[PDB]
């Protein structure tokens, strides 16, 4: 459970918006990026795993579990890729709720930067503060229960 | 101290990168960017506070001290603003070593990917996960020993 991540994309703007969350904290990381190739998701998931120990990603998309980049980059970073079906259907709803939730947090920093990636940051930034314990407390604590 | 981290930038390729240490672990994270300017810090920072309790930041020369953009994202994210004079001469060294030795990594990786920005990500994987305790591990210890 510690290392178990799941992969969802949402749209804004004309553009996508690439989440990573660890799903027993709530705990983001997110980027902005042009579209959802196999290169761009290979990078993002080579970045999230040399931060956080990512044993398991669940894939949000066909595209990117069958991606032989993707394969590649899952290969490398020791992380072990799997399917992101919703096998308890209330998981559906967690990341729509989470998708609405980051778009309307965007929403209220919107005017506060130029970029959209910078809102997005933002974004995460207040996501993973927002005392609920938080979520970057509670990633913590699971993963050092873990280790130790 | 848990939120302490230190700015470090060295080049490579004629090319920039930006790295944040946390002090007390070894933990690093790191981008690639053009420059370094006080848009490039900026955005690197809010990115860092968002996923990490920074505290304070230790900046790495005075052009980033003084940069209004800077000073921005700072009181934005809550991290206090330092200078990085290795008060402790020690620190001078420290970096250096940390610096010789990411660009050793990313030599032993670079044949690997197309792109510097992917030999970097791979680096800070190796060098996150490198057993000397590793330094991703040190630094969720120590955050979650502050937080109980
Ligand atoms: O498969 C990739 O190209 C890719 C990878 C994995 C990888 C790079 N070199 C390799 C050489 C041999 C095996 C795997 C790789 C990681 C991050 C990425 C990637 O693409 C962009 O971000
Ligand atoms: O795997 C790591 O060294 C690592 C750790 C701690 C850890 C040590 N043994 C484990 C065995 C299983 C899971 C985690 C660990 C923490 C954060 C990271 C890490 O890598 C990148 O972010
Ligand atoms: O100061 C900036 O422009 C900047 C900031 C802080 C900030 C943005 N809007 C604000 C509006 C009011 C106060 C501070 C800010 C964060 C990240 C960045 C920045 O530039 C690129 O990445
Ligand atoms: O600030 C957070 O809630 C947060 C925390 C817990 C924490 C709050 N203050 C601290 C002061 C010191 C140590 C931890 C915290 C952890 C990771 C994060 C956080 O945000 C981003 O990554």
């Amino acid at each position: 459970s510690p290392g178990i991540w799941q992969l969802d994309c949402t749209h804004l703007e004309g553009k996508v918006i690439l989440v990573a969350v660890h799903v027993a904290s709530g705990y983001i990381e997110a980027e902005v990026i042009p579209a959802e190739t196999g290169q761009e998701t290979a990078y993002f998931l080579l970045k999230l795993a040399g931060r956080w120990p990512v044993k398991t990603v669940h894939t949000d998309n066909g595209s990117n579990f069958t991606s032989t980049t993707v394969k590649a980059a899952c290969w490398w970073a020791g992380i072990k890729q799997e399917d992101g079906i919703p096998y308890n259907p209330q998981s559906q709803g967690v990341i729509e709720s989470m998708n609405k939730e980051l778009k309307k947090i965007i929403g209220q920093v919107r005017d506060q930067a130029e970029h959209l990636k910078t809102a997005v940051q933002m974004a995460v930034f207040i996501h993973n503060h927002k005392r609920k314990y938080s979520a970057g407390e509670r990633i913590v604590d699971i993963i050092a229960t873990d280790i130790q």
